[PDB]
């Protein structure tokens, strides 16, 4: 049992791109090694946000959009999720805490 109790919150990250094509194809290449926050600043084309990595970090029900907030907490394994398209654009979501 180490140090680490408490979390109500999900701690994952975002990234944004309107070639919806790449979204499907960068969940693919994510787990090859590379960081999502790295594709963040690499391919992301989501606002300031994503000059964080897109370091969402905890979140809880009632932060993130309805179809991200989903998502949100059913990667637990710590995957990227499927192609989900919110008003802002081509979400994806790789579980980070």
């Amino acid at each position: 049992g180490p140090m680490g109790s408490m979390a109500d919150k999900i701690k994952c990250s975002h990234i944004l791109v309107k070639k919806q094509g790449e979204a499907l194809a960068v969940q693919e290449r994510l787990k090859a090694g590379e960081k999502f926050g790295k594709l963040a600043k690499e391919l992301s084309i989501d606002g300031g946000s994503a000059k964080r990595d897109g370091s969402l970090g905890y979140f809880g029900r009632g932060k993130m959009v309805k179809p991200f907030e989903d998502a949100a907490f059913r990667l637990q394994v710590g995957e990227v999720s499927e192609p989900v398209k919110s008003e802002f654009g081509y979400h994806v979501i790789k579980r980070l805490g």
